[PDB]
């Protein structure tokens, strides 16, 4: 009967999944009694064998194939199969397992033998694992400057024994507390943890400068560890690493139990390329200790470096220019798409995170209303009033907009008709006669709203659709694709109008904005941004017409040159600029009034060497993105031609 | 020299693309002079030949392959290639073209011959095309009732000659205007269009009932055409058809120039299956008229029917119950996912659209603030306070919620702390002691907000992620996938709290809501909705725990049974119900105050025969989804067990 063979195969498959799912006791309970021709061990001993051995090699994911179950005698059935499993040294493949089953009335059991752990095992053999951790690779900028590297850090700590009794003990703590900027309550709390022992060195802080006077008990020790040279200026992008946990290993055995793992940003995105592969040997030995079989063996491979398009000098300038306010700044070389800077403010100290951080300091980052953990350059926002230049291009392309047509606009508020109720589009300057150029120079939202309505939704979307809404940019930074609105239709003249000047339901992150605005530096060609230096330049032709660009850019030079251009403060710099400012009124439930976002777009219209998009989120009164752009503009202009 | 062969191949490729892009004059201008051994015709005559022939067969998309260009003599090069093109009768494939090129100094030209139109053509041959339009298929409900079919419509019209002079002419118009509900200005305007001729029959309207008294000039004629039996009650779903235009044919030659095309809803989604394929013959004949070659020939294939899960009776009831207000109602048989009703109100008359509609009536639909064209069942909305039951399930699954724990809540407003500013979560009933059951019965948002905050974002998302946010449901209805929020993180306790009771940045359309709530009728298993009757049932196991369902459903029965349950009016019906009401406060720019959306969720907890989700958008004071649910609930309960 194959009626028994059915159960035979079934038993082995159950045994196999029991091991696969790490439930060794369940597997043990499917074995025959301990005997000469049956199971070599008892259940408890089998359980202990797998737990000990499979645990030592971090075995995980036992999968089989080519199963066969024939019969040899009434009471015994032989079986065989190929198998593979993952370990802390990679996958073991094409392993040949075999043994026999014991049929008994309505019970089929496995005559367990040590060879069902690893095929070549017999009797009291042993397993040995040896390993070498791989060194983590580095993240460097476009010129080789380090962004994430491995430094030799100075570490301060105290030895309770060499501290004192009561007299100096209290005074020595004072000395080190002031000498190294440390709350003396943190020091006492540090030295009184359950693990601390009178003689041990109790680590306290990392000295990131020249080592000063050392009081009694205070001492410095070198330790290797990750180091982020730009600090918080590039924390959201770069991210940080943390101690590997038992839980991380459970998900991926190929990590180093004793190592570091990327917890955020690029460190995580490229954790694999950066961590390399563990070196080592997994072997079976005999009772004595002689090597009997090498299951896996390979030399360590250190992590490889990742070279970015980022310009460390630009990153820092972009970040510092935000003055610790909520905002972000993206800078590119629009003809190739290189991301020179990806700044987000406020930020967090990645060196503290990776070197052990106070549980209250961490919470301080989380509860901070300005949310430093957010990567603002990868977060979607209404693009703001700057978007008028896109709407304008579309209008010129489709013929809806005559640059010379002059709209007559009275006052600072406008609505199509009474169906809009109390809603009205708003502008800041009351200019009566407004043509396109005048609308761009003064940032006139009423003009663009009117032209958007004139154009109509069908044509406006036809133009928007030629951009990148909906697309997943090919970047190692988590983000959502830009959207025009929540649905395929606005179903609203108000929304259509608001979308026309960058408000409405538009969500476009800064990287996506720089991507879209690149058309003005490539005659209507859109150039996708890139972050990895070696990557090839990718673009998308005919997003807007060359005529539209040649019409609009001269107007954008006036936004700077003209005495009433919104970006005229930048004309003083004396460098060729084409720019466009913008705002975005946002509503919040917590705030009585509404918040305002300030934006700046700018590039060199002579050589198309650089481009930058900057924004201050929920700006303070009198603050502005333009007000903070000079240094970066001077720097990019100087080095990117 | 292959230097000339380069140009030879190039010339043919240019000639080919010129034809491909329909620019026949450009192709003609690459031919040699008219001669015995050169081109058979002049350019103007070649131009006219393609325009006439390729135009007659709606040729489009000429593509070649296996190009070869050898030489025969110093002055002549022979060429050949396989080709294919689309036509009004489908694609022509494996066509063998051949001819010769004329080299001359630095100019290579094609010695054009009629065989470069169709391969077997010679001299003064002709092309003939004959066709038979396919009959459009039908859209029927789960029991065969027609939803989109082809009826024989009665059409009223007038004959100006048989109308009068001045006396009866003015009086006869009065008679027909009142006898058929027609503005007599429309009648005069109708009979005075530039095309109208004294003797012609001027069509005016479609009589959708019994034909009444016929005044002088008024007459009725039968015409075949699409007919929608449910009318506006299923207009958004079904959609309508319109006259095929030259522009439609330009995009797809396989359509019938003389036919109908789906412009919206299912009629469009399944336009192809429904339209069938044109029958006909494309042949080449000789000067005389004798058939010389049949290029393509096949019999017509009428469109095939599409059978939906919809229950026409339920569709109409669901639609009528909305009383012309803005809203939508979805109904299913949650164990299989069948969509019994997909109602959206207000609506538009699909029979008017397909039978020619006033340009002002069409505009009336568009400018209507309630936007009847929107398919509300496929539009994303904040799910509302009903969502508390999902949040509750997650809380029970992860152990954050103890059903018996009693929160003490004072008043109708609550905020975590002062960081929330003036923002506060709000509830309608001031119940001091609130446990889960009590929170569900009274629809207590403060309770769920507190539990959501307690649970925390990481766990809340872990639970939400087991649902269908992000997924593209497999349905022939255009929609966007549901979203939890705009980003992967809320970055806000307020948003986290609001999301907990169905507000915040949640966007879930009604079909997606019914999909999610199906877990309560399948022990935590989610069952994907289906619209096509023959389609196989698809599900997703373990979205929530069986314990959570067994805990929550009894509470949902109390929402109906308990005297203070929000859905207690429905207890009168005397049918087994488990329900949950909800609201959603929305803000608008046009309105001074905020708008409110009312929702109802309900199903039979005894047999899981049906489920329904209904919503009134921007409801009028005192209106409610629950207030309008009885008839549908009585009907579904009766027929879906």
């Amino acid at each position: 009967e194959t009626q028994a063979v059915e159960a035979g195969e079934k038993t082995v498959e159950q045994f196999v999944q029991a091991l696969n799912k790490g439930d060794y006791n369940k597997a043990a309970e499917m074995t025959s009694k301990k005997a000469a021709n049956k199971s070599a061990l008892s259940e408890k001993e089998i359980l202990d064998k797998y737990q000990n051995i499979y645990g030592a090699a971090d075995v995980k994911g036992l999968q089989i194939s080519n199963l066969k179950v024939d019969k040899k005698d009434d009471s015994t059935y032989s079986f065989s199969y190929k198998a593979k499993m993952n370990t802390s040294l990679g996958e073991l493949k094409d392993l040949s397992y075999k043994g026999t089953l014991d049929r008994n009335d309505g019970q089929t059991t496995i005559n367990w033998q040590p060879n069902l752990v690893f095929p070549e095992m017999e009797g009291n053999d042993k397993v040995s694992l040896t390993t070498q951790e791989a060194a983590r690779g580095n993240i460097i900028d476009r010129n080789g400057e380090p962004l994430a590297t491995t430094g030799k850090l100075k570490q301060l700590g105290v030895v309770p024994s060499k501290l004192g009794d009561g007299g100096e003990k209290t005074a020595n703590i004072k000395a080190i507390a002031s000498s190294f900027d440390l709350t003396e309550d943190a020091i006492n709390q540090a030295i009184s943890q359950s693990w601390v022992q009178p003689d041990y060195f109790v680590p306290l802080k990392i000295i990131d400068g020249a080592t000063p006077e050392l009081p009694a008990g205070a001492t410095i020790q070198e330790v290797d560890g990750r180091y982020y040279p730009l600090g918080e200026a590039a924390a959201q992008l770069i991210g940080y690493v943390g101690d590997i946990t038992a839980e991380d290993i459970d998900k991926n055995p190929e990590l180093s139990s004793n190592g570091k793992i990327g917890r955020s940003g690029l460190e995580m995105a490229f954790d694999k390329d950066l961590r390399g592969t563990t070196g080592g040997k997994l072997s079976i030995t005999d009772a004595d200790g002689v090597e009997k079989k090498v299951l896996i063996e390979h030399e360590v491979q250190n992590g490889k470096d990742i070279k970015l398009t980022i310009d460390a000098k630009a990153q820092k300038t972009a970040f510092d220019s935000l003055g610790g306010k909520a905002g972000s700044t993206v800078a590119t070389t629009p003809k190739t798409g290189d991301l020179l800077a990806l700044a987000s403010s406020p930020s967090y100290d990645p060196n503290k995170m990776t070197n052990g951080i106070s549980q209250e300091d961490y919470k301080a980052y989380e509860e901070n209303p300005e949310q430093p953990f957010i990567s603002r350059f990868a977060t979607g926002y209404a693009p703001g009033s700057t978007f008028k230049m896109i709407t304008a291009a579309i209008g010129l392309d489709n013929g809806t907009i005559d640059p010379n047509e002059v709209l007559t606009i009275n006052g600072l508020k406008w609505q199509k008709d009474s169906s809009w109720g109390s809603y009205q589009v708003t502008r800041v300057s009351d200019v009566s006669q407004v043509d396109l150029k005048t609308a761009l120079i003064y940032s006139d939202n009423i003009y663009m709203a009117q032209e958007t309505l004139k154009m109509g939704e069908k044509k406006f979307r036809t133009g928007l659709d030629k951009f990148i809404f909906g697309e997943d940019l090919d970047l190692p930074i988590s983000m959502n694709p830009a959207q025009i609105s929540n649905e395929d239709s606005f179903n609203s003249d108000i929304l259509l109008a608001d979308t026309g000047y960058g408000q409405g339901e538009l969500l476009i992150n800064p990287i996506q904005q720089a991507a879209m605005y690149s058309v003005f530096a490539n005659n209507g060609t859109l150039v996708y941004p890139k972050l990895i230096a070696d990557k090839e330049t990718k673009d998308k032709k005919n997003v807007i017409g060359e005529t539209a660009v040649q019409t609009i850019v001269p107007d954008l030079r006036e936004v700077v040159q003209d005495v009433n251009g919104t970006a005229h403060s930048l004309s003083a710099l004396g460098i060729p600029l084409a720019a466009k400012t913008g705002t975005a009124e946002i509503k919040e439930k917590q705030d009585e009034k509404g918040k305002e976002n300030s934006f700046l777009f700018a590039f060199n219209p002579d050589n198309q060497g650089y481009m930058m998009v900057s924004m201050l989120e929920n700006k303070e009164d009198d603050d502005s993105a333009t007000k903070r752009a000079s240094e970066l503009l001077q720097y990019l202009n100087q080095n990117y031609q």
